């Protein structure tokens, strides 16, 4: 009941002539949140590794050891983390620390055991976990949705209407390179990151939930800014974007999703602004 | 100048491996109004004929005869027009008619002589015109933008808040296989088309009328399991195969002209 | 015991590097007519529907009403007919119509049921039926065999000594779209359109049948007249060609083939002759 | 003036993507009589070394020492000759025997000179040549086409009628692996052919200026075929079948060799 | 003439039918080396910057702010440097550090200026700079080639035998991820990295160079285990192995190389050597 | 329990985008000596038959003729043999010749019957044979390994230091095209052909064997010296090289190889030598 998939890099060229069920594969975690269950990719974009915790009977850790070449997970890398789902906990060495709904959290390098779980089973926790790697100790901090400062942003006009969620911020925080937020497009809004970028010194994951409907699909655009392609998503799935790629998206209805940012520097305004 | 290429229909496994620059060659017409010039293309898929004519000085027809096997344009054919431009007129067979801004015209087989004029050069009419084979002659008809009845759809939450407007329809009028239409998405809406395959049917879509110069249009096409888009700017056209869905998304609001065609006037209902 | 299936259209570009078992899956009918059976193909290329009804007994019927999006068979279609079988019968409204060896009937717009039968079952008809797209009604048309002008055509030093039979032609009938044709080639004469002659405005497919003995195999060459690929053809199979494409064949001895035609115009004389160059 | 292009084998796997123009640069030499000159192919299907000499002012003589790796063409190489043009001579070695349209030669591993001449220049004689490997002296020999035993074959109704000319034949004489031969269809006859060996066919005498041949290659299953214009000529490797058809009749030059005679 | 070619990462089955000019563009850096020049890469392999600095007659110092997003460049990078040329010096912030013939040095996080100038114009220094990104600030260290750690290896019957420097080694200091070594192949003896490893958690860069003569080659192997590839390189070349594919190579005659690994560990038991099916 | 597999000519070309898998399936005959067997391969590189024959309880006979299209085997074929396993014979029409370890044999055309034995069922023969396409008939011929022409060459800084041992060879012997001899590298060197030839007039085929040790590989380099390949072999395998290829092959360890050369000319100088650029 715990899976870690890899996923290999590739250049624009590589994937030009990949059919939606190869650039499916390539590029989409098609199941992150799953009742019990550890569901984990590795992508060789930075290393980084990103997936959901859904803790139900028994309580869920990620122990990864002599498969990352190390003595325990967190020894060489930093981890950030959101609780989408229902009421739980996260206890981080011992120190259980309760985690409500789109609950955050990032715990610094060297922390040896942090174990998921959940308070009811029925409706339980599910928490969206990315990890990077790290050479330096932070400390752990917790980032409550109470305390979290929503931002509206966006216009009716261009379909953005939307509230920014800052988790793990250079600016409120210090964490090696992982960054995270949180978006949720009002009604009647449905586009993401519209106005586009390629920042080619660090890479964007996103993983889109809180569909307004069952029906509802997500166009994730990807590709060279001239060369574009698109994967549809359903609910609680995740695209990679790698660092020579626009990442946008767009609804059938408004929807959420968590960004995670990685590469060799935090600095926003770096990205060259996009014409397709 | 006149221009009139011509472009060849494909399977879904054909397309499957395109490029963003070959999909865009094969299935997208990227002018079609330009001053002074007639632009046309002829796709294989049901020998469907669109482009546009823009007269400015000197009046504009569509002159082919040897061209299409054919004494004169319409001995076996029909014609669509939407003048989306500043006022002008047709002159049919001599007979001169007005069209003012999203005035429509159906001309059907058999008339020789359409001669397309504009009022203000410097304000001239752009003609989107799509022409299909016909084997009855059906009257000439005006299409009033006046007249025409608008149909309100689509609500906020699916962003696909839009007027309908029926130009040439099988309830309105009778013709051979030629269909048009015209829709404006209201502001705060981009998406048509919010549903499709007819097996049946082909359709072709014009954009134009961005809200802003930085307006683009992501239009899908496909079979519904493997969905490629081109990306569109404004006064373009998309032709969607019988095998292929008809979607969509724009940055801002836009409208656009459909025309359909195909073995019946009469659908079926991604990745 | 009915069966359509559907073959879509095609660029040049496309087939280029066609494998042999490409093109016969694209282009190539392989069953036409078969024991009990009605086998119908569709194409993009001009929405064309052409195939085969080859009865037992009593039943066979095209249905086809919601799949063409209307109430009817022929409520937006024409429909050619040619009886290349043993004698047999088709109803049109309830009228049955007998049909004789190569008699042939057009059937106009709007005519709503056809059913086709045979009398023996151990010597049954095959039904070579085309239909096309028509916006008018024109009238019904028998094409008899015994009034058919025999045209002969061709030379022994051209291997194209034939026989050539006007069915259903411009000069003698109303159509929408359909023209429908029929040649036996002479013993000692086997190809057929020998300048291969590209028309850009109409396509053709070929049904080749009456193969002299049963080890013949007739060679349809298509494509550009540049890039030219064929398709080995047994007896009772046809090719579809589309517009860009050349079409033309040869067999290992004599035979007989039925052509069908539509498109935009129906003038023989637009095409592009391909000279004597491959 | 003097040509000759190399040409590499292929597995029937290789070939079942090569667009037309790959086809014929791969297997058709599109020219081998020019009047002057010499013209030849090297495929690697059994190290064939085919093409024409057409001499019309110069003596011609086909010289190859190093590039196939010996002291002159014939040292460890056969040849066969056939006219089909008009009457020259080749002096093998100083002596020199007359060639007739249609005379055909054999000659033997070893032999260092042969010399092609036609008498008139204006109606020159073309010697279509065909070599392979020889690791045994046999006699040279004239074969005239009087006592070519010709075999008549084929009916109208399967417009395959022909006369079949045997001019190297391993039942009349003796050669190391080629074989050679010559067959004319009929007016109103254009098929032909309807193996441990490979054959090249040269085809040639029109009947019309219009006339084309299509000649088939490939397995049996996936085959193609190549246009053939007058006086070119297409190879066929042990793993491809061998067919062609034309417009109106024809004549062609078969050469074959490999495992078996 | 400053450089910096940017190189992306690649599955093992993008690469499998790449033809010999392919391989060698993805995968091979053909000039590293040329005077009053910097040449660099940028790959997408755990985004390593690699290349030589070989100054002659101006002061040569990389310079980037804007194109790699941060003040400077090593504000959030790491550097190793070793001379394979004539004498030299970096000047550290103004203060200079003289560079013999195969010295060493490892800077660290967020040292702002490092300036690398040559003694004689007409026999300039060769430095080999690797640099990773760095989180966390470590002291500078110069290792001088005279104080380098030789480990002999190898024997004469499998063509290995061969000395081994240690540089940058976590033995002799900590850095981030980056770590450099230097092998001298003896005469008789072409086989680098013979019995072969893949660590999926690390990934290297080899860089040839003191070929024994000038017709010399090495051919280098990557790919994965089952499916081998192998680029030919001249004196003065460098091949990146990503984290899926082996690292081998083979000399016509004797030669030197650097390595230069990182990946999210520096533990060397992590890889897990294949076994010898090949192919 | 008899094989003879077919194998196809190809251009440069044709191969410069095949994967691992089908350069190995081309031109790679991974299994030759096999107990009781007839392990053989026809390629069309020149209709070149070569494989093994390990005759153990019953006597081994190739029996081909109407799959070659001739009333027995050698009617129109030549035949090379070396024996690398152990004691055995080759009886020709009945008379019986003893063959040792590395002892040769070459056999004209015309000879109706050659049997295979072995001495020993569990130390069995393993006959090398190679046989070519023969217009005339030359003195069958024992060539034993006691009158070895042997010869060292190369040194150790090129790692090529070897033995040349002549079997077939023009100079002591006439055959129609079959060309054949057996090298063997000493400890401590593994490279054969370094210096690399293109010779478009003839081919070869190398079956390497004798392997050092178990984990032994070698790496046999094909292809256009501009574009090259490896197939990667375990002991007692075969390659085939085209005209238009260069042969190379580099060891783990020492090893051997028995080389057969054929085409239309047995000239040993008709060859291109490959100067060291080579991509
Ligand atoms: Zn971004
Ligand atoms: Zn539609
Ligand atoms: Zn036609
Ligand atoms: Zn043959
Ligand atoms: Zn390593
Ligand atoms: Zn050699």
């Amino acid at each position: 009941s715990f899976s870690m998939v890899t996923r290999y890099a590739h250049s624009p060229e590589d994937i030009q002539h990949y059919d939606t069920s190869k650039l499916r594969h390539e590029f989409l975690m098609e199941k992150i949140f799953n009742p019990g269950d550890i569901l984990l990719t590795y992508t060789y974009n930075d290393r980084m590794i990103f997936g959901g915790v859904m803790p139900t009977d028994e309580p869920l850790e990620i122990k990864l050891s002599t498969e990352l070449g190390v003595d325990f997970f967190l020894q060489r890398r930093e981890l950030g983390i959101i609780n989408i789902g229902g009421a739980g906990a996260i206890t981080i060495d011992g120190r259980k620390d309760a985690m409500s709904n789109q609950d955050g959290y990032y715990i610094g390098m060297g922390t040896q055991k942090v174990v998921f779980t959940s308070e009811d089973r029925d409706h339980p926790a599910k928490f969206y976990v990315v990890s990077t790697p790290a050479h330096k100790t932070y400390p752990n901090k917790k980032l409550p949705f109470a305390t979290a400062l929503a931002k509206p942003m966006g216009d009716q006009q261009h379909l953005n209407k939307r509230t920014i969620y800052k988790y793990i911020d250079a600016s409120q925080m210090d964490t090696c390179q992982l960054q995270m937020g949180y978006t949720v497009l009002e009604p009647g809004s449905s586009w993401n990151t519209m106005p586009a970028h390629t920042h080619a010194r660090r890479m964007e994951t996103y993983m889109y939930f809180n569909f307004a409907d069952p029906e509802t699909r997500v166009f994730h655009f990807l590709g060279k800014p001239d060369e574009t392609r698109h994967i549809t998503l359903f609910n609680e799935q995740a695209v990679v974007n790698p660092s020579w790629s626009i990442h946008c998206g767009v609804g059938t209805t408004n929807y959420a999703f968590i960004w995670a940012m990685c590469g060799e520097n935090q600095t926003y305004d770096d990205m060259d602004q996009v014409n397709e």
